[PDB]
């Protein structure tokens, strides 16, 4: 399914360095 298929590696790879550059803030 979709679901899990391109998201996981769309938020969990692209965005996957969010966190860093959002609390660098």
């Amino acid at each position: 399914r979709l679901q899990q298929w391109r998201k996981a590696a769309l938020v969990l790879n692209a965005s996957r360095r969010f966190r860093y550059t959002l609390d660098l803030k």
